[PDB]
RNA sequence: UCCAUGGAUCUCCGAUCGGGAAACCGUAUCCAAGCUCCGUGGCUAGUCUGCGCUCUUUGGACUUUGAAAACUUAGCGAACU
């Protein structure tokens, strides 16, 4: 589209000529597509040209444009200039220095970790905009992204020193950072911290909603501790929770990784029989086929492969351009072509690529 | 219990990676190709699409050292008597 014409403008004079034909002739710039222009600059890194076009148009309709522009400035990574452009946002009127603009830049910066600049700007302009409970919760998430758990706990003990109070999402973020640092500095230092953060939820009365169980399982699967995780998914009953896409996919994983093919199958079907799995993925099948193609488990691989065929979904070439590849890397004892008969000739509909499968693993097992 | 076969573990010096006051004290690389793991870039988010790491294990080539009684064949070569 016009966006894929802007992309081959690997050059700013190109955008000069094209914007001349757009605003003055094509009448497209006469729209928020100023957003797409300044974002072209925001990936060109030339936020100077970004502000050039901002100053050019300068019509007061740049809501989406200015919020995407700050999204640029934060990913292109200059928070100092980002706050500068907040003041410039006042002076440019495309936004309003209001609760909504502020509570949007908060989520613009809370996805990278620049909570220092963010907190300074919010705790200065909360002389005109105090009530920002969105920001109130989000700063904990931003500082969790920055992982500076001292600054996390300081935001906590300070929000306690105000009209604000701590919430479930805050404790989820805190536990995210806690278990991340635990499993990435000492695994056995993870064991006590989970309670040392859940009891916080408890004394705040916080409900341990299924997001928290997502947190537990997702920070227990990277640690090859999945028996505790499966048993937690069992005990999902006590608190007013239930499964989710996260939990079911991640408990199919890390149940494969630990030689539990049987329960793996069972729990795929339990995902579907809980009903959230009306779309597992076009990809997850290939994923935990990479799993059990890594561990030399092609037998149960073809097993779950007929299972996904009976699910019906069509595995793209993605599976086939590597399955016989694994079957023929499976040649320290060579079962290669006796199952080449089963999947290389097959793939009837994409038969040229299905035969193409041969020279690749042949070039690996020359 | 027990026999035979074949498998499991199998501490140390002698010693042979370095030190050593014998039985004790210190410690892999390079390169391919493997899922996991951990951030990185993509902004074009498209199997959302791709890079580069690690600990490890395989499987190689680098990475490397062996002893005895008499017998034999040699090199030396004596005095007592």
């Amino acid at each position: 589209l016009q966006t894929l014409n802007l992309s081959p403008e690997a050059g700013r004079a190109a955008l000069g000529f094209n914007e001349w034909l757009d605003s003055n002739s094509n009448f497209s710039h006469t729209d928020e597509t100023v957003s797409f222009f300044v974002d072209y600059f925001g990936r060109r890194k030339d936020f100077k040209g970004m502000l050039e076009i901002i100053s050019k148009y300068k019509g007061i309709a740049g809501g989406k444009t200015l919020e995407s522009a700050i999204d640029r400035l934060v990913r292109a990574g200059r928070p100092k200039q980002v706050t500068d452009f907040f003041e410039k946002m006042e002076n440019d009127y495309g936004l309003k220095r209001d609760k909504e603009s502020l509570t949007l830049v908060v989520k613009k910066l809370c996805e990278k970790g620049h909570a220092s600049i963010a907190e300074k700007m919010v705790k200065n302009t909360a002389n005109e905009i105090f009530p920002d409970e969105n920001i109130c919760d989000l700063l904990i998430s931003g500082w969790c992204i920055a992982e500076k758990l001292d600054e996390a706990t300081r935001l906590a003990g300070e929000m306690s020193r105000g009209g604000f109070e701590i919430g479930t999402k805050a404790y989820n973020m805190m536990l995210d950072c806690v278990c991340k640092l635990c499993r990435k500095k000492d695994p056995f230092k993870l064991q006590p911290e989970v309670e040392k953060v859940l009891l916080e939820m408890e004394f705040r009365g916080v409900p341990r909603n299924t997001e928290t169980f997502n947190v537990l399982i997702n920070n227990l699967c990277k640690i090859r501790r999945t028996e505790e995780a499966m048993t937690l998914f069992g005990r999902m009953g006590e608190w007013g929770c239930q499964p989710d896409a996260e939990t079911y996919l991640v408990l199919i994983r890390s149940l494969y990784q630990a030689a539990r093919i049987g329960e793996g199958d069972e729990m795929i079907d339990k995902m579907k029989s809980a009903g959230y799995g009306e779309l597992l993925n076009k990809k997850e099948y290939y994923g935990f086929l990479k799993i059990l193609c890594g561990i030399e488990r092609l037998e149960h691989a073809m097993s779950v492969f007929k299972s996904m065929k009976a699910n019906g979904c069509k595995p793209g070439i993605k599976t086939y351009d590597l399955l016989m590849g694994k079957m023929c890397a499976n040649n320290q004892l060579t079962r290669a072509n006796g199952l080449y008969k089963e999947a290389a000739k097959k793939g009837i509909a994409v038969s040229p690529k299905e035969y193409r499968v041969d020279p690749r693993f042949m070039k690996k097992k020359t």
